[PDB]
C-alpha cells in the first residue's frame, strides 16, 4: 500500500474522522474521503488554511482503516 501525501491548497475541504484519527490534526482529502470507511462515521470537515498532507495511508495516524480505495 501507498501514501496519499497530497498538500492542501488554501481553501481546500479537509476530512477529519472523529472515531478514528489518533489526535485532533489527523486530517483527509475529499476523494480519499468519500472511498473509505469513514464517511459512515462521526466525521467533520474543514477549510484547509493550505499545508499540511491528507493522511491516507498514514497507518500511525488512523484506529481504524488507514487507506481508501484508491491508495490500498
Ligand atoms: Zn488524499
Ligand atoms: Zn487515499
Ligand atoms: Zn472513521
Amino acid at each position: 500500500g501507498s501514501l496519499c501525501g497530497r498538500v492542501f491548497k488554501v481553501g481546500e475541504p479537509t476530512y477529519s474522522c472523529r472515531d478514528c484519527a489518533v489526535d485532533p490534526t489527523c486530517v483527509l482529502c475529499m476523494e480519499c474521503f468519500l472511498g473509505s470507511i469513514h464517511r459512515d462515521h462521526r466525521y467533520r470537515m474543514t477549510t484547509s488554511g493550505g499545508g499540511g498532507f491528507c493522511d491516507c495511508g498514514d497507518t500511525e495516524a488512523w484506529k481504524e482503516g488507514p487507506y481508501c480505495q484508491k491508495h490500498e
